[PDB]
């Protein structure tokens, strides 16, 4: 069709409309569904990203890299590229909406939430006799929170986009399965560590089993061996 912008430009426009009057323009549910529809059409070749295959990882190379596409105050738009056998560790997205689309390879995504009384749960404190492996230091026991592990599935470019909300599937872990993988990620609002909106990491405690099952979650510092460095984005530019 004549004069159509690139798909990635149109994704960026729609995320901007989604996450920021006669006739009435779309509301949030309609805009979210349109954003989702655009992401379902996106292929790696639309970003000029050749699928990557396996090559031992030198200790100085990042396990994961990041391609910056665009960002505003409303959203961030970029690509994460995982090397073989790497993992984006379990983390949350506080108060955020998220949408991701696998471009190549296969990822295991585990989706979780911390219990929230605003949803009709009655979150309880960890019981004192409940023990774990490894055992919990006293300051760690006080910091444990209950949560629920909702799903743990493999996703490829043929899967629908994966969506999260402030209150549903807000925690996830992404493991690269059977070689390298990459996905396009939209986050809204973006992280802002200077304004106290950081990426928080977690571990699921193993005590002393189908889904969904309740679990115990402990926040933890970013792992020593996890870091994500930028690399050039080769696809169509998002203007301006
Ligand atoms: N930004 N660099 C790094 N950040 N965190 C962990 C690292 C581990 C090995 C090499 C580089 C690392
Ligand atoms: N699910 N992906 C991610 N979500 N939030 C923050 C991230 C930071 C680094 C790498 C991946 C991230
Ligand atoms: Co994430």
């Amino acid at each position: 069709r004549d004069n159509m912008a690139s798909l990635i430009q149109r994704i960026a426009r729609q995320a901007s409309l989604t996450f920021r009057e006669a006739p009435m323009q779309p509301g949030f549910p309609e805009n979210l569904s349109k954003l989702k529809s655009l992401l379902t059409q996106l292929r790696a070749e639309d970003l000029n990203i050749a699928p990557r295959k396996a090559t031992p990882l030198p200790p100085n190379l990042p396990p994961v890299t990041y391609m910056h596409i665009y960002e505003t105050d409303g959203f961030s738009l970029g690509v994460f590229l995982l090397k073989s056998g790497t993992s984006i560790p379990l983390h949350d997205h506080p108060g955020m909406h998220g949408m991701l689309k696998v471009l190549y390879g296969t990822v295991r995504i585990s989706c979780m939430d911390k219990l929230d009384a605003g949803g009709g749960q009655r979150p309880r404190a960890l019981p004192p006799e409940q023990q774990f492996e490894p055992p919990l230091q006293p300051r760690e026991r006080e910091a444990v929170r209950p949560g629920v592990l909702r799903s743990r599935a493999e996703y490829t470019e043929a899967s629908g986009p994966c969506i999260l909300t402030p209150h549903r599937d807000n925690l996830h872990q992404i493991d690269a399965v059977e070689g390298p993988a990459a996905f396009l990620d939209i986050l809204a609002p973006p992280y802002d560590p200077d304004d106290g909106r950081d990426c928080h990491y977690y571990r699921v405690l193993e005590p002393v089993s189908d889904l969904p099952r309740e679990v115990w979650l402990l926040e933890t510092p970013q792992a020593d061996d996890f870091w994500c460095e930028g690399e050039p984005y080769p696809g169509p530019k998002v203007f301006p």
